[PDB]
């Protein structure tokens, strides 16, 4: 089965997709864990090009989906054929955010591209971790990481109409201590995983 | 102005295009020569994985596209507001042949890719370098290069529909010899360029 984590930069993304990880390996399930952009070789490659090259919005969309695709053709749907619980850290939803909120780029446009990459492939559910931007900014910034508060505003409204919008979205307070953001996550996942 | 040179691996459209390139330079025109893929920094680095990684047809129509938005965005729209002459070796009709009539993906879902890698950009003349799949591939074994002859029929087939099925496409008898191929290729220019 498949789980999706979405949100802005610094909710807590990577830190609670490894706990899910660890936490469901040790209970028995055959547990994958991937990161988007990123989780193939040639994703990897794509992954340093978009986040070191100066590039337009519409060629950075094309690329974002290219890892998607790869790693959907090469990973995903093999693992999900084996029973595996596949770990994504951030899925179709970040796109759209991102790219359509935030950037301006055409929602449905970004939505036919998604459903291309992924052959169909949805989530069993995804986690939006929300968080006030100004938090996870300050968490961001005692890694020495900045990132731009006018963009990400409009982005986090984005994933909270796509949380009301698209089905299987739950709502996590990521604003909460790591134990407690992990119990409300438990919580969630107890509907569909024992 | 915007000329682009489509056909099938081996059908000249590099010895044509160079040819071209330094024929409008001596006549005083500012001339640009661009390859697809590449043809900028990015684009030459997506070009060097479509050319050597194993990929699936999705994956590569995305890196495909992404290498053209990258290319239209950072050069050809300057060219071309500079009144520069832009010559590409291969355009959106490789794609359409490529990914569409020889893999079988959506034709009409590339035609929205192209349509938003280019921003709408479309040439004003496209020379079709037609020319049989045994000669072609018999030049590319001089060259010692391989390419697939029940692929490139299909791909072949797919250029001469496109070229019947869009605008501004003029067919150009590769087979001849290269100053016999140049000839007809400045008979199709007249009616476009002086
Ligand atoms: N619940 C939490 N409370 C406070 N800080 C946290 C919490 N979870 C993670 N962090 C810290 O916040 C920073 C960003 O978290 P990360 O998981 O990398 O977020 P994302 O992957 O969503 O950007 C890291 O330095 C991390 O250690
Ligand atoms: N008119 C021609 N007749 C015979 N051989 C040619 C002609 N034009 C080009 N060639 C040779 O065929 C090979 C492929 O040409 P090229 O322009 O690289 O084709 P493409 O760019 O379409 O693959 C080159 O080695 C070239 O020297
Ligand atoms: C998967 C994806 C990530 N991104 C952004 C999110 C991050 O700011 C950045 C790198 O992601 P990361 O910090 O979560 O690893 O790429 C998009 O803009 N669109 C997308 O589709
Ligand atoms: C521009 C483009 C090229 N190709 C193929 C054509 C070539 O076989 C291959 C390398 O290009 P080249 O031989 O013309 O240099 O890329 C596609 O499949 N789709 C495309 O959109
Ligand atoms: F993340
Ligand atoms: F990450
Ligand atoms: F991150
Ligand atoms: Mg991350």
């Amino acid at each position: 089965m498949l789980i999706a984590f979405e949100g802005i930069d610094g909710s807590g993304k990577t830190t609670q997709a490894k706990k899910l990880y660890e936490y469901l390996k040790q209970k028995g399930y055959f547990v994958s864990l991937y990161r988007e952009p990123g989780g193939t070789k040639v994703g990897e490659v794509l992954r340093e090009i978009l986040l070191t090259e100066e590039l337009d919005e519409r060629t950075e969309l094309l690329l974002f989906e290219a890892s998607r695709s790869k790693l959907i053709e090469e990973k995903i749907i093999p693992d999900l054929k084996r029973d595996k619980v596949v770990i994504l850290d951030r899925f179709v939803l970040s796109t759209i955010a991102y790219q359509g909120y935030g950037k301006g780029l055409d929602v449905e446009f970004i939505k036919n591209l998604n459903e291309f990459a992924t052959r169909g492939v949805k989530p069993d559910i995804t986690l939006l971790l929300d968080i006030p931007v100004d938090i996870a900014l300050r968490r961001l910034k005692e890694k020495n990481r900045f990132e731009n508060k006018e963009f990400l505003e409009k982005v986090r409204k984005g994933f909270l109409e796509l949380a009301k919008e698209e089905e299987n979205v739950v709502v996590i307070d990521a604003s909460g201590e790591e134990e407690e953001v992990f119990k409300e996550i438990l919580r969630a996942l107890s509907g569909v995983l024992r």
